[PDB]
């Protein structure tokens, strides 16, 4: 697993990082109350959006990820304060099923996938954990970024190089940290997310764009936030089946 060369330089990319308070924000917007909710957390790192689920009033939280070094990190997080939540080392395109949750939050799951079959598989790993009446709140790269017309490195993440990769692109990028901490991430196109989607078993999607407000346009230079604008990265996405 790539993250385990990356281990806890990703919090400190999340705490420097100008997206992250975006992003945070944003999936947050798309989640609502959470309250006596089961959660599963997809791709969930050191567990940083499924542990403050549980913060905000959840009734259970699961976390996923492919990388034995997040998950330890995880585990010991959940040692340090002492909460209930649990872990699992694996590949969610292979899952074994978790059972249906209210709730899937997937924050930088799916730009993982390096297939389309693989994005397909993901979508309907992620139906078989939800119940009828849950959602899944996903936070993935928007297919239209375009690393010609800006990098995002100046928000986080320098995106390296781009490389058609089959029906979409790959991404090789690094976190701004000390030292930069490499990753590679795929690209694929919003027909073939929808159809991926559709073909889960989920009738209802919203492409959601971040939430830039005010606060953040006026404490940082004018302009800054423009590529950011006009060229993102990243995007939510609210599927129910
Ligand atoms: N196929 C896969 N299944 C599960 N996790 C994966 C995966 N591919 C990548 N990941 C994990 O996805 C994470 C992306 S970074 C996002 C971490 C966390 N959700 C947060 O936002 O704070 C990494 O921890 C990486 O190990
Ligand atoms: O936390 C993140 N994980 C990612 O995989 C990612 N990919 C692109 N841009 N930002 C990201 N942020």
């Amino acid at each position: 697993a790539r993250y385990d060369s990356i281990g806890g330089l990703f919090e400190d990319f999340t705490q420097s990082a100008a997206q992250r308070a975006i992003e945070v924000r944003t999936i947050f917007h798309m989640i609502g109350d959470v309250s006596g909710k089961s959660v599963l957390d997809l791709a969930c790192g050191f567990g940083f959006f499924g542990r403050e689920i549980y913060r905000r009033g959840a009734a259970k939280v699961v976390g996923v990820d492919i990388s034995e070094k997040m998950i330890e990190l995880a585990r010991e997080e959940s040692r340090k304060y002492g909460d209930p939540l649990e872990f699992h080392v694996r590949d969610v395109a292979n899952m074994e099923p978790l059972g249906q949750f209210d709730l899937v939050n997937a924050a930088w799951l799916f730009n993982y996938a390096d297939s389309v079959e693989n994005l397909r598989k993901m979508f309907k790993v992620v139906r078989a954990s939800l119940k009828p009446d849950g959602k899944l709140v996903a936070y993935t790269v928007d297919p239209d970024f375009s690393l010609a017309k800006g990098n995002f490195a100046k928000y986080g993440v320098n995106v390296l190089n781009e490389r058609a990769w089959g029906p979409g692109y790959r991404h090789d990028a690094e976190f701004v940290t000390d030292p930069p901490s490499q990753f590679s991430f795929y690209r694929w196109s919003r027909a073939d997310y929808e159809s991926a989607i559709a073909d889960a078993g989920f009738s209802h999607f919203e492409w959601q764009k971040p939430l830039l407000e005010a606060d953040d346009i006026a404490t940082h230079p004018p302009g800054f936030w423009d590529v950011f604008q006009n060229n993102c990265l990243q995007t939510g996405l609210v599927c129910k089946p």
